């Protein structure tokens, strides 16, 4: 378990970093 | 202690999914 | 081992809260409601 857990955490971290990029972008497109 | 950890993870998963949906609709609305 | 995991899970929930606020303000900005 703990092993997968960490692995799933690394995955999550990457998911987030993508989303922040979408957001950063979207912000340029608006106000 | 471990089960808590796990509940935490499903939580993070559900919300991320929510967020990816919002972002979708926001694009639609501001674009094609 | 277990603590480090917990520490990182809280860091994640923090980040995630912040993005949800970002979203809220964007939604406002374009009139989503």
């Amino acid at each position: 378990r703990m092993k997968q857990i960490e692995d799933k955490i690394e995955e999550i971290l990457s998911k987030i970093y993508h989303i922040e990029n979408e957001i950063a972008r979207i912000k340029k497109l608006i106000g």
